[PDB]
């Protein structure tokens, strides 16, 4: 399986109490991290520089097509508890407009803050088979500053394969209904999340892990669950995407067995509506 995931990396500057530390952040990274379990995966990205093991974090899991930029994708994290942090936007790389030729099984769009444009998940649906959406970045302001939300027409999205969101952001996309896509995934943190496949609504309970942390949590799932429905029926991949995720937020990594998944999801509580 061949899988190109879109998207910015980020330097995240993040600040917790009185330390400051740097690291790649980005949900392009965190998809492509799920998927690399499934896929081989490429990563179109821009920025301008990184540091080295950074670099070679990301080609530890995949190969790197990265737009030319005089500048990296930059925020500033500041921690307000064990897990919610308020985001600044200062610096942004280039935007991504075009996509690579060949054939990829799976492309899986995850921006930032609008460095893809609704245009490009437009004439990807037409040439490519497959399309996945984080709709994150399609809704974050690219203005400097602080992050806002700003609504925008999710009629473009019409065709795309799996789409990911937070509840909270549902409200941002207008001219939306969940039947435009085949499975719409609705993430509620630790808390009960929403699935719809084909317009139909299924509940379903993350697995309720001790750790506060949950950098990366949607992104993975959405990696994870595309991972998994290409071999899976759509409730056995949810659960196992919900699994997934849940040993990722423990461990903090994807260096764990198909088998601890398996077995962790056929207790992943799912319900059709």
């Amino acid at each position: 399986m061949k899988c190109l995931v879109v998207g910015h990396v980020v330097r995240d500057i993040v600040k917790k109490g009185n330390k400051v530390l740097e690291r790649l952040g980005g949900g392009a990274y965190y998809s492509a991290l799920a998927l690399s379990r499934f896929c081989d995966v490429e990563i179109l990205t821009s920025f301008s520089n990184l540091p080295e093991e950074w670099i070679k974090e990301l080609e530890s899991m995949a190969k790197l097509q990265v737009v030319p930029s005089e500048t990296t994708t930059t925020y500033e994290l500041t921690y307000l508890d064990g897990n919610r942090r308020r985001l600044k936007l200062l610096e942004r790389a280039s935007p991504i407009e075009e996509l690579p030729d060949g054939e990829y099984d799976v492309l899986l769009m995850n921006p930032v803050a609008r460095e893809v444009p609704p245009a490009l998940v437009t004439s990807a649906l037409k040439k490519f088979p497959f399309v996945a959406v984080d709709i994150q970045g399609f809704i974050r302001s690219s203005s400097p500053g602080e992050i806002q939300y700003q609504p925008i027409d999710g009629s473009f999205l019409k065709g795309v394969k799996i789409l990911h969101a937070d509840l909270g952001e549902y409200q941002y996309l207008q001219g939306f209904s969940p039947e435009f896509v085949d499975v719409l995934l609705l993430s509620n943190g630790p808390e009960p999340g929403k699935a719809f496949l084909h317009g139909r609504e299924y509940t379903f309970e993350p697995v309720h892990v001790g750790v506060d942390e949950s950098t990366g949590a949607g992104d993975v799932f959405l990696g994870a669950f595309t991972g998994f429905y290409s071999q899976c029926p759509f409730v056995q991949a949810l659960k196992r995407a919900a699994a997934f995720t849940a040993l990722f937020l423990k461990n903090r990594s994807v260096d764990f067995s198909m088998d601890d998944v398996n077995e962790l999801a056929m207790k992943v509580e799912v319900k059709r509506v």
